[PDB]
C-alpha cells in the first residue's frame, strides 16, 4: 500500500506540473501542443504547426517519466477533456485497479 501510495502521489504531482506547463505554452502561443507534437513541445520548439511565440528554452527542463518507468501519455484533442494527460498505471495498459489504475488530468481527484 505504501509504495503504491507514493507512486500514485508522484503521478499526480507530475500531471499537475505538466498541465501547468501546457497552460503556459497555450498562454504564450494561443494553442496547446497537438498529440503529434506531444509533451516534447514543452522542452523544445515543435514543428507542424510551429508556434509563433515560443519561450526561449521551453516550458519545463525535462519531461518526467511515470513511476513505472513509462512516458506520460498526451492527447490534444483529448477524449476525456480538451487535453488528456495521463499514465496507464503499473500495467502499462488501459483499465485496472490498485497500482494498475489509470490516473489522468480528468480523474486525479479520485486518488486524492
Ligand atoms: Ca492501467
Amino acid at each position: 500500500g505504501n509504495k503504491e501510495k507514493a507512486d500514485q502521489q508522484k503521478a499526480i504531482t507530475d500531471i499537475v506540473a505538466l498541465e501547468n506547463a501546457l497552460d503556459m505554452y497555450k498562454l504564450d502561443n494561443s494553442v496547446y501542443p497537438t498529440t503529434d507534437q506531444g509533451l516534447e513541445a514543452l522542452v523544445t520548439k515543435p514543428s507542424s504547426p510551429e508556434p509563433r511565440n515560443y519561450r526561449n528554452g521551453g516550458y519545463i527542463k525535462r519531461l518526467p517519466k511515470d513511476p513505472w518507468g513509462n512516458e506520460y501519455q498526451y492527447m490534444s484533442p483529448g477524449d476525456k477533456g480538451t487535453i488528456d494527460i495521463f499514465t496507464l498505471g503499473a500495467d502499462g495498459q488501459e483499465g485496472g485497479e490498485g497500482a494498475a489504475a489509470d490516473i489522468g488530468n480528468w480523474n486525479m481527484q479520485d486518488f486524492q
